[PDB]
C-alpha cells in the first residue's frame, strides 16, 4: 500500500496531510 502516504495522524490524505511523511 501507501508508505505512510497521509497515515502520519491523517487517514489517506497522502500529500495532502501536511505531516504526512512519505516513505
Amino acid at each position: 500500500g501507501q508508505h505512510y502516504s497521509g497515515q502520519k495522524g491523517k487517514q489517506q490524505t497522502e500529500s495532502k496531510g501536511s505531516f504526512s511523511i512519505q516513505y
